[PDB]
């Protein structure tokens, strides 16, 4: 019944910052991922052009590589070592929120 | 008319955990799966790239393995032993939703 | 002006259940359906992966086939006889609304 | 700023429903329509399935012909002449508005 | 914390009307445009088939042409002598606006 | 659960606006870009055609390049100087912001 204009803008914010240290071969292939299975960080981020800058960041902080950087929907998958990409997703967060005011979650895992 | 500017962020949520013990031929192959037909779970995941996790979760819970991933929509269908395949949906559920704060729905069914 | 953000999750919904006892060859054509015209049930479903539910559903009730299921959007297009997709139409709505708590729109129908 | 959660579901509107006499054979053509150049009516409608429900009141309604139909959009392009053309726009607007209790436009014109 | 259902519907209006009287070559590429490079107009409307609309107004109003017409976004470029363009996007928003209550933008210029 | 129909429109905003000195050969061409690695400066626009005027006031402001333009999301990445790029990213904000009524963010930077 009640009615109202939305004007929409997207927000800025870091959804999800998460770490699985063994992921399955079978999730790895399926994700388009390359080079021998590793621990994999993913990452949602609003606006969608954010993931660019969360690659530079996660790239400069250690021995992270980019598997796939996804422009349109935001979304960023990290692979490493295990605790290189949790600094990553950390450095990422870190920098987004306390310099770009981002709402950020926190760092989550899946290490069994 | 009212109007506001709404900035968009996606949502943490599992909208849908649902299994079908024994879906028909042609579902199964308008969905794009291959194999032997099998009792499969299907999942509503926000934001999309949650997928991924909920993937990893189920895979680990027992002999269940992924129909399908689509990290641009969230959806996930699961395949395996309809026991397995509810046992699965309940880790996504209970993981999503006790350790990372996900809205979780109730696992629903449909075994005739 | 006001603005606020909006974290956005699909709700749970039937927002079309409508029926077509005698669409045109044309329009039967267009929507790429196969087989001789026959009736067609329309349903829009949210989140849209339950149209994977509500095409088990149909096809169980009864006669009627899958002619086509979109879980990006969340369509179905299901033929058959006429009162054969009026029930499917139905079983689907009843159980989506009852068993799975969406909201669901009444059938409708265009018979002329 | 303040937040909230918001479940979409699609809302029942015919959002345009408009009549151009004489379009151009270049907008003609760019739309992809083929055919001699006609009077076109233009459909704007939401659930975007709600297209053919339009397409079918519209072709039984007289001699008009569906340019093209997008149940991904909504869209729909009726072609005839264009008297046929403006009594099937008025008919899905008052099907889809009285009988579905579809929000509805006007009818607006281009006669020039 | 706090919830809502939104029944979205796409709202009527040009958010953008805007004169570029010297772009570059690149730019003009980039957009896929043919011909010479002239001055171009570019509009954003809602719902997305209102472009249809704007098309036909604005190759009415003068020696004004469709660089392209996006039917699925809502956007619009025009090209021709730039007092042409700008008497074309004035058309567009006068008649969306003043006849079919579209709210409208002002026309915004580049002509450095 | 609260019920609201909310019509949708593009808002005016430049949400991202930020500079990256050096950034890595994978990014670089991950996202497609040609020639050596040089500083870009990335954009986010609403509504998407709006990436148009963006690209135009840039490339006029100085010795900057569109490494590409995405009117579909209203992404732009500028290529160029590291200083001449600030400097383009600051006139896109000012004219946009000025002139022309949209919400702008502040330029930020990645320098190391």
């Amino acid at each position: 019944t009640d009615r109202m204009i939305q004007e929409y803008v997207p927000g800025k914010q870091v959804t999800l910052a998460h770490l699985i240290a063994n992921p399955g071969k079978d999730l790895f292939k399926k994700l388009g991922l390359q080079d021998a299975v590793s621990a994999i960080g993913i990452l949602t981020i609003t606006p969608s052009e954010a993931s660019i800058i969360a690659c530079d960041i996660a790239t400069k902080s250690g021995a992270v590589e980019i598997g796939f950087l996804d422009r349109f929907t935001g979304a960023v998958v990290l692979t490493g070592d295990v605790s290189a990409v949790e600094y990553a997703l950390k450095q990422v967060t870190r920098t987004l929120g306390e310099m770009m005011q981002f709402t950020t979650c926190s760092i989550t895992r899946t290490l069994e």
